[PDB]
């Protein structure tokens, strides 16, 4: 056991010392090290509980059983007498830097999950590059490091969001005793977008810092798998070459889907492409009904825009469908419309779009409802969510052997390894996980460090909360109701509940009870909380602190036996009693 | 052990059925109870796992060992056929309105605990009074049912709070493309006043609604216990008389102090008068570094005045000094000016307030610094915020025998009973407790569980969360870390800790390093968080969830292995590495 972690640490580190936090020995290798500028890990033997067996294990490479111990790409090189010796006679640098291949680290991709790991790799003495490459979309838009969430996603999502938020802070201002008049004021969608963008650009730029900061190679170049160890590269002068790796990692991410019809990829854009719209949309067509969709169509509404969206069967599809109705009746309330149960046939074009005076074109849009019925109407813009996916065949060539499933997602092991050995995969093209940024950045750390300094703890991808940012936000964090009640039946399940009203609204006039929240319990395992669900502001803030203690195994007791903050939102899971099975109303 | 458990039980709940979930014949008896309109406990033996035990024991009060068993107040009153019998013989009704007590319980004072404790006592069928009255400030201020919280705390502050939090909201729409303009908007007092005011006139009547459909009798007079059963009360016409109770219990909160200075009570205010006031309290000193002190001045800032605050020693005594004095500085740097270690001498009046033309007065106050340099400065309005205590010599006559602390506040054990067998205590009078509305809300309705339905459960007091509502708002559960350390010493402590900055204030061009929080751990105990620490937007929203894992023994690891919601500010909570040990820098 002890024996084989410590012989895949010594194969797999880049420069590792074995080593004692009293040894003053080990601190002189230690400084000579850090001066000549050599970055490794670091095991301290002293503070772990079973050091003495690995201690005596180290021989069985070393021949020695004394600290310190120092081995480069799971060769031993020497104790303390000899580093110093091949120090003062000016070898060391050449004998770290020796390797079979030109990196011990190639990542594809720079985004979430390849940053972080590129990054935490060479904190341990990896040898690292990271490829990213942007493939622009059908009308032209491209982007700087960074990835989906950086550029495309939950950046600038969130900050147009807030900016929708501000118009309904503007309209509670005149209540709460400011003299100005809501009614006079309008939006400036230009700018919105100089300002998103400028941050987006700080962003790019202290990655790039970053990654030269701690000696990562950065390549603006589009990554291709040959062989389990070369990567073909191409340049923006489509100068095509070839580098070689010992260990990689495959985030290259997902990109948006078009449906099959007739002027979609011509006429339409989609979230890549509304981030950094110069013009502004228009009256606007969304077509889908995942978080993206509600997300964009929210916020474009409360600034103002005449805005449709265009549902196909139900909204937020794997989420709980009574939060995901109550999502989308605050929406239609709130000046969104919804053309229901219907799906697009083709899209004509009617105006070019003036790229000169900065104005969108001329859409019209042919569709039909489930029934039967016909859908005819103009637009300004039509925007595309329904849905994202990879395009391995891109990266990877199929003789590499490296196993897909049926959606083209990578089949990983628990410690994200492909079926090629030295070839790992993370964030959304790993088959099954969480497509989120949280998760993708700690597969990333957590992977280089088990590759890199012998770490031996795994990402865990159970009961991982997230928020949808509609207008009014949806938090949650672990089962659905009808997947509890699926999963263990009807009679074991008991659900607690209430509507709230948040103390901010009582003065602006705001309503008495479209706030809600649950909590979904087993009956049978000391009422254990299975899931957390709240509709209200601030919904991701409320609902991260509950996500450490469904982790640990919370039940209904611990949250009865846990008090308030006064006056705050998130109180009222702390005196829950209403049931479902009762039949009490949840209203306050 | 049962035995003595179902003895108290049976001695003091007003009226309770002993029953089981599957018997007709309890069933037939439930149905008359509810036709006469008789409230009572119910006690389902075959859900409680000694029910077999407790049914053996009831044949020591009733000679029989079967279920239905009926009890009003001490005494076994009949199995099915009696209990029908009395029925039909119209008798039931005075039987259970026997008693040796007007009431069963009188509670004294009509606050966020007594409130609480009376609606729930009522539930099962015992016979209550609440009594409230509510003395008139020195100026005259009154108010209506509710208590502290609802009419002069919690609810008005907050909603000033909101009010001083949406100047900001108004500065950062521009940035983020609104087109109003900042500095021409002003703030009207007195719109703010009536709306806060609208809303509390609300509770007052909701609570009035309240208890009268709960069948509790509300008196609107001041009580006095002047024997361990007998309320001397005293209404609005100086009216006097004496009614008896047969548990009694005391919630009668406290009130602000003032210093012993000349002019204090003569021409200066307190919190009480301060969220009624009919005029804006113009140029301002708060005398005072509570954090009722620190709450009142940063609001008022943010409304436009121009207002100081007088301080003692130190900033929030008592809470994490390092956390205290960042809140300090952030007001400071935006328009809140200190007079450090400084006390007043004397308030001279220069100005009478014109309560024609609803305007302040005018106010010379002189005072000196530590050093003995003298401070003198004028101001409109003088607000003292130098603590709260209670005045039992109004409540409570020396010869009933109930013992007070130094402070005035009561002695109880661990289920709220004074040294007065049948008199309990709960919420700001209950010496050694957090004074917080959830803690004397959970305080009394348990009280009233445990007395008139059998219960067990006590009201847990330790790692209680709060929330000061600063203009940077700051939310604590748990030690601080000067007291974690003095407890266990500095080698057993580690501190993990971070600035961060709210996504929202990037493109608003807010501050990048004044958001802080820390985790405080105990290293021997497996990094169990002994306390966490959060300065920023929204604190209590993000602090509340996070007090359930604190209360199941919350480490270092579990925080760890649970992932982030992004964007949020909370998430940060999950990442945390950097140590104050490490001597790295916090900032991000
Ligand atoms: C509109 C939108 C909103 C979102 N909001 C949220 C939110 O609020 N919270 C949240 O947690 N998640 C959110 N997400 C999801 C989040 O963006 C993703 O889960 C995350 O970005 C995935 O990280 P990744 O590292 O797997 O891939 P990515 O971040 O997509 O990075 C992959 C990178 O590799 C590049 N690349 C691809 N092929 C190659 C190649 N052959 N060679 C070189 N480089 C290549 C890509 O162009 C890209 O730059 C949102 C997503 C979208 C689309
Ligand atoms: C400015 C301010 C802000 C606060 N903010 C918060 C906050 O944000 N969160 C929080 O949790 N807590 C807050 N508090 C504290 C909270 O108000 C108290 O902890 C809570 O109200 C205590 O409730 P209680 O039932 O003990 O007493 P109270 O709520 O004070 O009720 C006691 C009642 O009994 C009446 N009474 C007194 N004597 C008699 C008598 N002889 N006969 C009859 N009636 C009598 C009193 O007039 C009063 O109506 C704040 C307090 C202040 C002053
Ligand atoms: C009765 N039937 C139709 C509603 N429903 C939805 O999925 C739904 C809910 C709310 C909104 C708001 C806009 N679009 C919506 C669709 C399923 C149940
Ligand atoms: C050395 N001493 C300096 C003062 N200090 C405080 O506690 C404090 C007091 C008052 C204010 C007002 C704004 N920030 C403040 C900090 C730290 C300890």
């Amino acid at each position: 056991g002890t024996s084989q972690w410590l012989r895949k640490t010594v194969d797999s580190a880049a420069v590792i010392l074995f080593s004692k936090t009293t040894c003053p020995y080990c601190k002189k290798v230690k400084d000579v090290l850090a001066e000549a500028k050599i970055k490794h890990a670091t095991i301290e033997l002293d503070q772990l509980s079973n050091g003495s067996a690995i201690q005596k294990c180290l021989a069985s490479f070393s021949k020695i059983e004394t600290v310190p111990q120092m081995f480069v790409r799971g060769k031993f090189i020497g104790d303390s007498q000899t580093v110093l010796k091949y120090y003062s006679n000016d070898e060391l640098a050449g004998i770290v830097n020796e390797s079979k291949y030109d990196y011990d680290l190639i990542v594809i991709g720079g985004g979430s999950g390849g940053l972080a790991a590129g990054k935490e790799a060479a904190k341990y003495g990896a040898k690292t590059a990271v490829l990213d490459y942007v493939e622009p979309t059908p009308i032209g838009t491209t982007w700087g490091l960074g990835g989906t969430c950086v550029n495309v996603g939950c950046i600038p999502k969130k900050l147009m969001h807030q900016a929708g938020l501000l118009s309904h802070a503007l309209e509670d201002a005149e209540h709460f005793g400011w003299s100005l008049d809501r009614s006079k004021i309008s939006h400036n969608w230009s700018t919105m977008v100089e300002g998103v963008q400028s941050h987006i650009g700080s962003l790019n730029w202290g990655y790039k810092v970053a990654l030269r900061d701690n000696q990562v190679t950065y390549l603006n170049a589009k990554g291709r798998l040959i062989s389990p160890h070369e990567v073909q590269i191409t340049d923006k002068n489509q100068k095509v070459s070839t580098i070689t790796g010992n260990k990689i990692i495959l985030a290259t991410g997902e990109r948006p889907k078009y449906p099959e019809i007739p002027g979609a990829v011509e006429y339409g854009i989609t979230s890549d492409d509304l981030f950094s719209l110069p013009y502004f949309p228009g009256k606007t067509l969304v077509i889908g009904a995942s978080y993206v969709a509600l997300e964009c169509a929210g916020f474009l509404a409360s600034l103002g825009g005449d805005v449709t969206v265009m549902v196909r069967s139900i909204l937020l599809r794997g989420f709980d469908q009574q939060m995901a109705e109550k999502v989308g009746d605050y929406m239609e309330n709130h000046g969104v419309k919804f053309a229901k149960l219907c799906v697009p046939d083709e899209i004509k074009q009617l105006k070019v779009v003036d790229t000169e005076n900065n104005k969108p074109g001329l859409l019209l849009v042919k569709g039909h409802y489930t029934d039967g019925k016909k859908f005819e109407e103009e637009f300004e813009t039509v925007i595309f969510a329904v849905g994202r996916e990879p395009q391995l065949s891109k990266v990877l060539c199929e003789t590499v052997g490296v196993k897909l499933d049926k959606n083209g997602r990578v089949v990983c092991t628990d410690d994200e390894q492909t079926t090629v050995s030295n070839v790992y995969a993370i964030g959304d093209i790993n088959a099954g996980k969480p497509q989120l940024t949280p998760v993708a950045i700690q597969a990333g750390r957590y992977l280089a460090r088990r590759l890199f300094a012998g770490a031996t703890e795994l990402t865990d991808y159970s009961n991982v909360a997230t928020t949808v940012f509609t207008p009014l936000e949806y938090g949650a964090c672990g089962l659905s109701e009808e997947d509890a009640i699926e999963k263990y039946g009807d009679k074991d399940i008991e659900v607690y509940h209430s509507n709230f009203k948040p103390l901010e609204w009582t003065v602006a006039h705001r309503e008495d009870n479209v706030c809600y929240m649950k909590l979904v319990c087993r009956k049978s395992d000391n009422m254990r909380v299975l899931g957390l669900h709240v509709l209200g502001p601030n919904a991701g803030e409320i609902t991260q602190g509950y996500a450490v203690a469904i982790k640990m195994g919370a039940t209904k007791a611990d949250f009865d036996r846990t008090i308030g903050i006064h006056p705050t939102c998130s109180e009222t899971f702390t005196t829950l009693h209403v049931t479902k099975k009762s039949g009490v109303s949840p209203i306050v």
